[PDB]
């Protein structure tokens, strides 16, 4: 029988309508839900929620046609929600999840306050970037004072904020943001080895590397993506430009085939030597921005690794070592990247097979993540059943659940032809209000 893509994509919403239950009975207001014990723990402050998991679900409660959800999450956060605060916030995390979840609200709801609140917010990660000759954000930023911590950071901390910040500036006027942005990321860019590489870990007061590894995953992933994402939202020919660049420096000398599967190891960003044997989960990103950026065949040959992963072990290990394709570690993040990759490449030629890929994985997903409360990451993957931790983690309510729906419902709710998503699974075009 085939797949009534739009029975499963009904499952899809009513078992994240049976989430935010959860969320509103055990977590309301604070950042994340602990599913099992049923009780939440903090993200960014400890004991200083930011409603993280409401802010990151609300997107996807709107694409859902959860209304009612939806609207209770917004005036939880037009009430509530205030970044006056005097502790240290990770810049990076901040914004990916918080400046972009509001973003994301705000489009599909046209609520001011909802911009009002996420230009606030980085107008105090602003004080990272301005902490620096190089305009490189530090990795951590007091809310209240702007006082800065950690320079020693990496690709993805300086170089994942321009689609956040461009449609700021879009919506704004103030091309402040989108500067601020670009500036960071072509500092690297600047400094890519003769092979085309760049390390993937930085210093923001130096400017310069602090390791020699290149990386498509750990320490890097999202840079490569808003290359060309800006180029998508923005137009921006520099972004384009560097996007294909990268990509064909990495397929040049980072792409390696270990028992007949394509892997992209750590490698010495000059020589290309290889100089890792890992690889994360997080790397399968990787394989939709191949075909974003033009390289489709080399993406389907990366997802295909993941495949091979997901069939031998049924939740694809948080890193496995590419010369035996076997785990490196048995415990999980509940990771979105793989039906991220399936939605990256379905949108481009709605091919199937990515749905049936994808349907498995939230199959997989319901059959050992479920908790009484709602989803958690796993403890061991490698015990039947399937040992669990205690945490749902913020990204799931903005991405696996937003790419199974997407993938699954054919929404009327999207423009499936102009949808963008940021690296949390942020919608930041495509919205079509009713
Ligand atoms: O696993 C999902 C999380 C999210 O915060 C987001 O997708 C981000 O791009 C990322 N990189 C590595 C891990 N993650
Ligand atoms: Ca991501
Ligand atoms: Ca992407
Ligand atoms: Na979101």
């Amino acid at each position: 029988t085939p797949e009534d893509w739009k029975a499963l994509a009904a499952d899809v919403r009513s078992e994240f309508q049976w989430a935010w239950q959860g969320y509103v009975a055990k977590a309301w207001g604070k950042d994340e839900i602990n599913p099992v014990s049923g009780t939440s723990r903090s993200f960014f402050i400890e004991g200083h929620d930011l409603g993280l998991s409401l802010v990151e679900a609300l997107d996807t409660l709107w694409i859902m046609g959860l209304d009612a959800e939806f609207q209770a999450g917004v005036d939880w956060v037009k009430a509530n929600l205030s970044f006056d605060v005097d502790g240290n916030a990770q810049v990076f995390e901040t914004n990916i999840r918080l400046v972009g979840g509001l973003l994301s609200a705000h489009l599909a709801s046209g609520d001011p306050v909802l911009l009002a609140k996420a230009r606030d917010l980085a107008d105090r990660l602003a004080k990272a970037f301005e902490a620096s000759p190089h305009g490189l954000p530090w990795r951590y930023v007091n809310l209240r004072t702007g006082a800065v911590s950690d320079p020693e950071t990496n690709l993805a901390e300086i170089g994942t904020y321009l689609s956040e910040f461009g449609v700021l500036s879009q919506l704004t006027g103030e091309r402040k943001y989108f500067d601020m942005a670009k500036r960071a990321m072509r500092h690297t860019l600047d400094r890519r080895s003769k092979i085309g590489l760049m390390a993937a870990n930085i210093h923001a007061m130096t400017g310069a590397f602090t390791s020699r590894n290149a990386s498509i995953d750990v320490y890097a992933d999202s840079f490569y993506e808003y290359l060309w994402d800006a180029w998508a939202l923005f137009g921006d020919e520099d972004c384009k430009r560097w996007a294909v660049e990268c990509v064909d420096a990495q397929l040049a000398h980072q792409a390696k085939r270990y028992d007949g599967r394509l892997w992209f190891p750590m490698v010495d960003f000059e020589t290309g030597a290889v100089t890792g044997t890992a690889q994360s989960e997080l790397a399968a990103y990787y394989a939709g921005l191949l075909g974003q950026v033009g390289r489709k065949a080399q993406g389907d040959d990366y997802l295909a690794s993941f495949t091979y992963l997901q069939a031998t072990f049924g939740v694809i290990p948080e890193s496995i070592d590419v010369t035996t394709g076997q785990p490196r570690r048995k415990h999980t993040g509940l990771r979105p990247e793989y039906p991220d990759a399936c939605l990256n490449l379905w949108l481009i030629d709605r091919d199937p097979r990515y749905r049936r890929l994808a349907a498995i994985h939230y199959r997989e997903m319901k059959a050992t993540s479920r908790a009484a409360f709602g989803y958690t990451a796993l403890k061991d993957i490698t015990t039947r059943p399937m040992t669990q931790d205690d945490n749902c983690p913020g990204y799931w309510w903005s991405e696996q659940m937003k790419y199974y729906y997407l993938l699954f419902s054919d929404t009327p709710r999207i423009d499936y032809g102009q949808l963008q998503l940021s690296t949390e699974a942020n919608v930041l075009r495509g919205f079509r209000k009713v």
